[PDB]
């Protein structure tokens, strides 16, 4: 087997000419050369099979991304396992190679207006089709936005990801939560579980400012810090918004603070297109059931220009406690099609 960094990377013969790209999740990412489509390629190897946790995420991603066929959305081209259950000791999943992602890119790159219209477009174009399949990818930002050399983005890593359930969505003031800290809505912090599609919108609002000015908005170094960096922003919550908080835990920590008032979008960005604060704004609601929707987004003046429903398509078909043993074989299942 071909090796990297002394690690068995065994992805022939198809794929040849190897190299080191960095860590993934559970395992090592490296682009390659595929003999058939004559094309570099991205390969992920995974060994998650001996915690419950990293088969669950695994199996999630698979299911979904097979699942989706969508322009901004990264597909499987490919997975490389073992014949058998029982020599299967890694996966290797092929995808397009992006030559960058968006976190890399702001950190070096000035965004033209034109470039930061058409990334939201895409970003909201691939957000419809994952939540016109009933899913939440619950973990948006800049590193899971991809985008090749002629800026086609496409969304990645749905590991984090749940189907929609917005009649579970309650839980107590300050519960714990896995989805990465400066992209996670202010009601993660005091009253929901992350189960509707609102959780999305705000982390596309985050990355939006972010596109705006090259730094993240909201930079929490702590579970709460987070809160307290919205709310410097946003202002005070209103006494109505207060009112649709029923836990008293989460409502009286929000009464607790000091009056804080809003800062206002064009003194944070002041050469931002006034369009572009106005969608930001109703994406940065602090009130989920004001937040606006992604089709509402899509439809939003900022994105004249793209917008067309006709060709923003939805899904065809809408979508724990599992033993590692079971979730093996059905990662093992999931993979079956790829196999010669």
């Amino acid at each position: 087997p071909e090796m990297v960094r002394g690690q068995v990377f065994d992805v022939g013969p198809r794929y040849t000419n190897l190299s080191y790209i960095g860590e993934g999740a559970y395992g090592m990412v490296c682009s390659a050369y595929d003999n058939v489509n004559k094309v570099r390629v991205a390969i992920k190897k995974i060994s998650p099979f001996e915690h419950q946790t990293y088969c669950q995420r695994t199996l999630r991603e698979i299911k979904i991304l097979l699942r989706f066929r969508h322009e901004n959305i990264i597909g499987i081209n490919d997975i490389i396992r073992a014949p058998t259950i029982e020599q299967m000791k890694d996966v290797y999943i092929v995808q397009d190679l992006m030559e960058t992602d968006l976190y890399k890119l702001l950190k070096t790159q000035h965004l033209s207006n034109d470039h930061i219209c058409y990334f939201l477009y895409q970003i909201l174009r691939g957000l419809k089709y994952i939540h016109s399949a009933n899913v939440l990818h619950r973990d948006l930002k800049p590193s899971n936005l991809l985008l090749n050399t002629t800026c086609d983005l496409k969304i990645c890593d749905f590991g984090l990801a749940r189907v929609a359930d917005p009649d579970h969505d309650h839980t107590g003031f300050l519960t714990e939560y896995v989805a990465t800290r400066w992209y996670r809505a202010p009601e993660i912090m005091l009253n929901s579980k992350g189960y509707t599609k609102s959780i999305d919108i705000w982390s596309v609002g985050c990355i939006l400012a972010e596109m705006l000015s090259n730094r993240p908005i909201f930079p929490g170094k702590h579970y709460l810090d987070q809160l307290n960096h919205i709310l410097g922003i946003l202002g005070s919550p209103s006494q109505e918004d207060l009112n649709c908080i029923i836990n008293l835990k989460a409502r009286n920590y929000l009464l607790s603070l000091p009056h804080k008032n809003k800062v206002p979008w064009n003194r944070l960005f002041p050469n931002a297109d006034s369009k572009a604060l106005d969608l930001l704004d109703k994406m940065l609601t602090f009130n989920p059931h004001k937040r606006i929707e992604v089709e509402q987004a899509l439809a939003h003046p900022y994105l004249e220009q793209y917008y067309d429903p006709s060709d923003e398509p939805i899904a065809e078909a809408p979508f724990d406690d599992l033993p590692k043993e079971k979730l093996k074989e059905l990662i093992f299942e999931e993979t079956a099609r790829f196999q010669p």
